[PDB]
């Protein structure tokens, strides 16, 4: 168990002692347990717990997660609290300017290869449909997708890299005429109906918990977490983005720190499986429709999500160029951008668009 | 219906159109209805509605309340959202840097004279007991009461007024040796057990809605609102503060814009009525205790709340001196401070403390 810095141990102790009820309120510092889950300069994570020799007095948690950040803060905090109330996220035990105390959920993250297991995929779809029914106190105009793409496009155009390979790679990505391609994509998506729903916007394996002790259970073995990029957006984006994430493995241990495989995109059969779980979770009398009406709804959704998958590639390709300029994480951002653009044109070839 | 300024109408229209679903998303500006509920430079309130000629498409509200403000913002927003989720406050429809959109609750505020009606008092007690059971993600150390009193005491000591009557009045209030009196109060309250609960801290008639159409109902005719000063604090403060508010009427239409009457404090009989509704709402098997045990719990609570009532006087007396220095509202702050201190020493005489 990696121990935090002394300053961090002391602050964590104080936050626990003051924001948690019951035994925590009287806990001795020399009996406080803390270990690092994720280090870094931002969004550091720690597990904090009572000693085994201290009894619970009421319903207080014995262990919590501390997130340190290291207005978007109001929106994210409100969102987190609401999801907690609704039993769709970890409980919220404490909020303070430096961070928050969250329910500790014994789990691991999914690996990329697990996203295609039929029971896993079906549950993700159900979870996403549930998330998409959330009414949330946020702007409902679906400006997020193309607003963010336009923002990132204008930033990318102005980047001045100093390192040769990044200069070269950028020149290649910008050679596609990104302003025109963005508007070609806008025109396509303007003629692709997709309801506006509350989207996660990052439904990748690293944001999906496999709950400890539920690994052999039929259903209800996952939790979708890490909602910080959620917004009202087109349903098609969230689903298409998920499908895209089948192609990328971020656990690759050498440069560029990911692996990409175009052949791992879900087949239409796999997509139909996902869609067939999504739809009755999103409209519960769906099951009562005729076979033919279910069939047209599913076919329309296949086209919808595969078209919107293009926007996942375009948006996250542009994002990754911006990260190559601004990030402080070691990751092959330029190579990832090229993988996304390569997949964008591959999918465009496949769609006939 | 007082109309807002054109800029405000336009912003309100945009906030409604973008944060509310259904018919609002397509509403014409020339059919948007808005009127001012409360003006001012801070915390302005407006009612906003669909025209009667526009149909609801789903479950969207036809009318909302707009609050404009004109980190405490994170905490207050999180608190509001959580209370809304739990059905203890108005629903939260939109949050943005300038304000929020809230559920519109047809109602009026209570008048001071209504606080003593036995059914009203019993319901307030039930509502307060319910609020006091809230688990909330805020600091649980009860530093709020004396921390705030110390802050305000140090500020009051340093005030330099320029206007003669305020100079004179301040000299009189400070002549009591407020540092020593604060510590006398601390010593008394240190020997008065009172559980730490989530307190409203401002349970006055102006924060209690009488729900339209429930005015002749037995129960469930009120809503406690305006939670912005809530904090974990001693239960005794919230109850004692409420009792204090029986003495003050803030609707008096001439200077000093309140009336005070020491004889309107609840009698012990009235207090027992309030307590007898509070306790089974706060500990639901209370009713199953013996008569003698119920009797000792009630007697202990009478002493607890009447002692803590002293802290309502002291704290809000100090607050009102600070407002005489910093406020921009026309209100007889110095006279109100003197009324609170007069009541502090009256209650101390009555208690024998
Ligand atoms: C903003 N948003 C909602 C997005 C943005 C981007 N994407 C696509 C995307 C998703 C995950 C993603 O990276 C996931 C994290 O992967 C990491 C990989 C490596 C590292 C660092 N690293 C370097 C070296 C190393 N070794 C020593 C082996 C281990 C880890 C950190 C994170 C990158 C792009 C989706 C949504
Ligand atoms: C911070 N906190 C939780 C507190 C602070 C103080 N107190 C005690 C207190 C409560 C209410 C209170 O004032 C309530 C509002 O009363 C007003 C009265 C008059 C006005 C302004 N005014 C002036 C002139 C006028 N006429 C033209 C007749 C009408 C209104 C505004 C508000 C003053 C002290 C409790 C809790």
């Amino acid at each position: 168990d990696e121990q935090p810095e002394p300053r961090t141990r002391r602050r964590a102790y104080l936050w626990c002692k003051e924001f948690l009820p019951g035994a925590w309120r009287g806990l001795r510092e020399d009996e406080f347990h803390i270990s690092v889950i994720r280090g870094g300069l931002s969004n550091m994570l720690f597990q904090c717990s009572l000693p085994d020799t201290t009894a619970t007095l009421g319903d207080e948690p014995r262990k919590v997660l501390l997130r340190l950040y290291g207005e978007a803060m109001v929106l994210e905090s409100v969102m987190f609290a609401i999801l907690a109330e609704r039993s769709l996220g970890p409980k919220l035990y404490g909020i303070f300017p430096q961070g928050r105390l969250e329910q500790f959920i014994p789990s691991r993250r999914l690996d990329t290869e697990e996203l295609s297991l039929p029971d896993i995929s079906a549950e993700i779809a159900e979870k996403m449909a549930t998330f998409h029914g959330m009414k949330m106190p946020f702007n409902k105009e679906p400006k997020w997708l193309f607003g963010t793409m336009e923002k990132y496009l204008k930033e990318v155009l102005r980047i001045k890299f100093t390192e040769e390979s990044r200069i070269k790679k950028l020149h290649k990505l910008l050679s596609y005429n990104l302003p025109l391609e963005l508007e070609n994509l806008r025109s396509l998506l303007e003629s692709t109906p997709s309801p506006v729903v509350f989207c996660h916007n990052d439904c990748q394996e690293g944001n999906i918990l496999l709950l400890e002790g539920r690994e052999n259970s039929e259903k209800q073995k996952l939790m979708l977490i890490d909602f910080e990029y959620s917004s009202y957006n087109y349903r098609g984006f969230d689903i298409g983005n998920h499908f895209c994430e089948w192609m990328y493995d971020y656990s690759y241990e050498k440069y560029p720190f990911f692996r990409a495989n175009i052949r791992k995109y879900p087949t239409k059969k796999q997509q139909l499986h996902f869609i067939s779980s999504y739809l009755p979770a999103f409209q519960n009398d769906f099951e009562n429709l005729s076979t033919e009406e279910k069939s047209i709804i599913k076919e329309e959704m296949l086209l919808e999500v595969n078209r919107f998958a293009l926007a996942s590639h375009f948006l996250w390709g542009l994002w990754s160029i911006v990260q190559a300029k601004i990030s402080s994480i070691e990751f092959g951002y330029m190579d990832y951008a090229q993988a996304r653009f390569d997949a964008y044109f591959h999918q465009k070839r496949k769609l006939g668009v």
